């Protein structure tokens, strides 16, 4: 069950730019999913080696995960909040398409979306 390289969280020829949607992102959004109880299996890319799931990677083709974002956001990867927001819907789309709907991680993944959401819903103006 072989890992894929993570995806790239730094840009070596991105400028440096903050928006308040992404000072809102980091510290608002990814923040308080970080913190929550249910973060835990969404804090670093699925490893299907330790968790021995060869068919993980051949299901999900695009990975995503919070790890990923974090970075990302600290590294100031994105040049806009849609990027970011597409990388949390695909986090949390790869989770429900590869596990069993009556499943623990699925019941997290619920959880963290649904404060995602209402966190989305109070996104700053994209000034
Ligand atoms: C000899 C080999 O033994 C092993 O496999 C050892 N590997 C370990 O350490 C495995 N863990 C910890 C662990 C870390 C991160 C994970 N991330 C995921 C996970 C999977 C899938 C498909 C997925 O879609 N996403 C997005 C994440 N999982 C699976 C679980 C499946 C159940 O629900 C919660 C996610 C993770 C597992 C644990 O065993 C462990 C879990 C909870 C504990 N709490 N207590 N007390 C203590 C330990």
């Amino acid at each position: 069950s072989m890992n894929p390289p993570p995806p790239e969280t730094s840009n070596p020829n991105k400028p440096k730019r903050q928006t308040n949607q992404l000072q809102y992102l980091l510290r608002v959004v990814l923040k308080t999913l970080w913190k929550h109880q249910f973060a835990w299996p969404f804090q670093q890319p699925v490893d299907a080696v330790k968790l021995n799931l060869p068919d993980y990677y051949k299901i999900i083709k695009t990975p995503m995960d919070m790890g990923t974002i974090k970075k990302r956001l600290e590294n100031n990867y994105y040049w806009n909040a849609q990027e970011c927001i597409q990388d949390f819907n695909t986090m949390f789309t790869n989770c429900y398409i590869y596990n069993k709907p009556g499943d623990d991680i699925v019941l997290m993944a619920e959880a963290l979306e649904k404060l995602f959401l209402q966190k989305i819903n109070e996104l700053p103006t994209e000034e």
